[PDB]
């Protein structure tokens, strides 16, 4: 199509792996570029992993105001809210919050914990269809984002439908769906990936992750005026393990999507 010969174009001119999954849930067409292929997610698993613990919430109704503790053996590599709360605690609901918004790794990492371990995420995925993600690893101080490694990764078609399900669809109760949305609308880390691409007129929710081989991913809902939502997942990897961050080939990713 159209969309995909420009985000070849993007893509070789990017001299990285670019993964596209659009749903467009007015008529649940969508545009893929290499849909069907893995990648690192990264960050962007965090979003599952806030969604599990939102899915236990349906039963433990007050489970987001559970007050967990940080100590100082729980810091990984990049933990910028939960470091602030080290020998305290945080609910439930804030370490949410901050794995969302703030990709804070600590936080995480106390979801995962939450859920009973990695598997306990991978579970949920597959509980509500989802076969392809699969969550291998807590956040270390060493992460990786390896080629070809399996471990941590997903498609970017497996990863739209998923968050369209938890979003836009009805894997989650009812006052949990709005609240990831709440929590995935406030992020502060994507200014400079999706939203970069996206008319202001339309209000995104998105995860964004990046990591080792200058991968740089985002997932997002999309709600455009006066028209159907739409799912986007934009993931990006290259091939030197020491290669910069590249939002900008996100941005230019999601324009292209949005003109076609
Ligand atoms: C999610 O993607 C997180 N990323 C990491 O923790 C990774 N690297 O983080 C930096 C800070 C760059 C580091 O080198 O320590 C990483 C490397 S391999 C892998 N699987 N993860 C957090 N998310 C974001 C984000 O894009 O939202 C960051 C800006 C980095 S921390």
């Amino acid at each position: 199509s159209a969309v995909q010969q420009k985000l070849a174009a993007l893509e070789k001119s990017s001299g990285g792996r670019l993964g596209v999954a659009l749903i467009d849930t007015a008529d649940n067409t969508q545009v893929l570029y290499r849909g069907d292929e893995r990648f690192p997610m990264c960050s962007t698993s965090k979003v599952m992993a806030a969604a599990a613990v939102l899915k236990q919430s349906e039963t433990q109704k007050q489970l987001l105001n559970q007050p967990v503790e940080i100590k100082p053996a729980d810091l990984v590599n990049y933990n910028p809210i939960a470091e602030k709360h080290v020998n305290g605690t945080m609910t439930l609901a804030e370490l949410s919050a901050a794995a969302l918004q703030y990709s804070d790794n600590t936080a995480m990492n106390k979801l995962i914990a939450q859920l009973g371990g990695p598997g306990g995420v991978t579970a949920f995925a597959r509980a509500i269809g989802d076969e392809t993600f699969r969550l291998d690893r807590t956040a270390s101080t060493l992460n990786t984002a390896i080629p070809g490694d399996p471990r941590d990764t997903t498609t970017p078609r497996a990863m739209a439908q998923t968050l369209r399900q938890l979003t836009l669809g009805h894997a989650l109760g009812e006052t949990q769906r709005a609240q990831l949305v709440t929590w995935l609308k406030g992020n502060t880390t994507g200014a400079a990936s999706i939203r970069a691409g996206l008319p202001t007129s339309w209000t995104v929710g998105d995860k964004t992750g990046s990591g080792g081989y200058g991968t740089t991913n985002d997932i997002a809902v999309i709600w455009p005026q006066g028209r159907a939502p739409l799912v986007l997942v934009t993931y990006f990897t290259q091939p030197q393990q020491n290669a910069e961050s590249r939002r900008d080939v996100l941005a230019s990713a999601a324009r292209i999507i949005a003109e076609g």
